């Protein structure tokens, strides 16, 4: 864990109120499960290691990082109060990719395939009950 990478996003904080909702259960059991096993998931399964990738400007450009490894921890460790917080984390991850990388770079095609799957699953996010 290089000192030249930022600390990862928060995944544990007892002062933040937590809740289980049926929508958060769906985000873990359906949405994360679907995207995590995709052939194109691997670049998104952990924080960007800017040192290992030789991208010293990455965290100069991307000031709101997010990745599916962080989202998985947040879902499995009940970090959220609602589904909108978790949806926003997925959307942040995709937008990071689209703002850092050139359109049609391989990483962008990979993100776009995951985002298409994401959108289909979020259109079926169940009514909160």
């Amino acid at each position: 864990g290089s000192h030249m990478n930022p600390p990862p996003p928060e995944t544990s904080n007892p002062n933040k109120p937590k809740r289980q909702t049926n929508q958060l259960q769906y985000l873990l059991r359906v949405v994360l499960k679907t995207l995590w096993k995709h052939q194109f998931a691997w670049p998104f399964q952990q924080p960007v290691d800017a040192v290992k990738l030789n991208l010293p400007d990455y965290y100069k450009i991307i000031k709101t990082p997010m990745d599916m490894g962080t989202i998985k921890k947040r879902l499995e460790n009940n970090y959220y109060w609602n589904a909108q917080e978790c949806i926003q984390d997925f959307n942040t991850m995709f937008t990071n990719c689209y703002i850092y990388n050139k359109p049609g770079d391989d990483i962008v095609l990979m993100a776009e395939a995951l985002e298409k799957l994401f959108l289909q699953k979020i259109n079926e996010l169940p009514t909160e009950e």
